[PDB]
C-alpha cells in the first residue's frame, strides 16, 4: 500500500539469532498484513552511528537493487533513527521517509550514567549496584541468562557522541528542546513518535509479567528528565514532525517487547500499522 517499501530499523544484528524472535515483535507480519513491502536491517550495536549508517547505506543499496523501487520508508527504534539520519543526509534521492520511534536524536543519560560508573567517576555504590542490576535483569530476560558488557551498545549514545553526530547530521532535528523539527529536509519527510513511564506500577497489566519493565523504572529513576522511557528522555526523542510522544511505555514496550508484554493494554502494533497508512496517505 506504501509507494515504497517499509524498512525496520535496528541495532543488535544478533537479537534474532539470540532471543527467538523478532526486535520489532511482530511488527513486519502485521505491516505486511495491509499490503505492505517490508523489510529489516538489523545493524550492529557494538560500535559508531556512521558504522551503522554505513551498513544500512549498503543494505538499502541492494535492496533497491532487488526491488526496483527508488526510495525506502525508514522506521527506526533506538540506535535505528540515527542510522536512518545517516542515510537520508548523505543519500537524500533514496529516502523517502525517517520516522524515528524513542530514539536517541539528542543522547541518553543513563548512557552518561553508565560511562561515568565504567570510568568509576565518584558514583556511589548503592547507584552502581541499582543500574548494573537493572541492566542484567533486562539482558537476561532476553538472552534467557555480564550487565557490564552492555556498556558496547551505550558508548555511542551517550549526550556527548549524539552531540558530534547531530553536529555532522543536523537534519530535521527540533530548534528548541522539546520541539518539532521540519517536516521535509531535502526532499526527504521525518516523522517522530515518543513515550514515557507512568502511572504507579500496580496498574501496568500485561508488564506486570515482564521483568524487563521493573527495571527499565529503576533507570527512569536517574534522569534529570523526569519524562523518560528508562533509556532515552522524551525530548532527546524528537525528529521531524511529532505524530505522538505520550504513550505510557517503556523504550521496550514500544517495540512491542517482551514478546507482547506491553503497558496498559496498548495496541503496540497498531501504531506501526495506522503510520504505514498515513505515509501511504502522504504519497510515501
Ligand atoms: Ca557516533
Ligand atoms: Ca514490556
Amino acid at each position: 500500500s506504501t509507494k515504497y517499501p517499509i524498512v525496520l530499523v535496528h541495532g543488535l544484528a544478533g537479537f534474532n539469532e539470540i532471543v527467538g524472535f523478532p526486535y520489532f515483535y511482530g511488527i513486519a507480519d502485521a505491516l505486511r498484513q495491509d499490503g505492505h513491502q517490508v523489510f529489516t536491517a538489523s545493524l550492529s550495536a557494538f560500535n559508531s552511528n556512521e558504522v551503522r549508517g554505513k551498513q544500512l547505506w549498503q543494505f538499502v543499496q541492494t535492496l533497491l537493487q532487488e526491488t526496483q523501487a527508488k526510495k525506502v520508508n525508514f522506521i527506526g527504534h533506538s540506535q535505528g533513527p540515527l542510522a536512518c539520519r545517516y542515510v537520508a543526509a548523505n543519500y537524500p534521492d533514496s529516502v523517502a521517509s525517517v520516522t524515528s520511534i524513542n530514539g536517541v536524536n539528542h543522547g541518553s543519560e543513563i548512557a552518561d550514567l553508565y560511562r561515568r560508573i565504567m570510568r568509576k567517576d565518584s558514583i556511589p555504590e548503592y547507584i552502581v549496584e541499582k543500574v548494573l542490576n537493572a541492566f542484567g535483569t533486562i539482558i537476561s530476560t532476553f538472552s534467557g541468562h555480564d550487565p557490564q558488557d552492555a556498556i558496547a551498545a551505550l558508548e555511542s549514545l551517550t549526550t556527548e557522541q549524539v552531540t558530534e553526530f547531530n553536529n555532522k547530521y543536523p537534519q530535521a532535528l527540533p530548534k528548541t528542546p522539546g520541539g518539532e523539527g521540519d517536516e521535509i529536509v531535502n526532499g526527504v519527510h521525518y516523522y517522530c513518535f515518543g513515550s514515557y513511564i507512568q502511572g504507579l506500577i500496580a496498574g501496568e497489566k500485561g508488564n506486570l509479567l515482564d521483568p524487563t519493565h521493573a527495571a527499565m523504572r529503576v533507570l527512569n529513576t536517574f534522569f534529570t528528565e523526569k519524562q523518560n522511557d528508562g533509556l532515552v528522555g522524551r525530548s532527546s526523542m524528537r525528529l521531524g514532525k511529532l505524530i505522538k510522544d505520550d504513550y505510557a511505555q517503556d523504550h521496550i514496550d514500544m517495540v512491542n517487547q517482551v514478546a507482547g508484554l506491553v503497558g496498559y493494554n496498548e495496541d503496540i502494533v497498531a501504531i506501526y500499522t495506522q503510520h504505514a497508512k498515513y505515509l501511504a496517505s502522504k504519497q510515501l
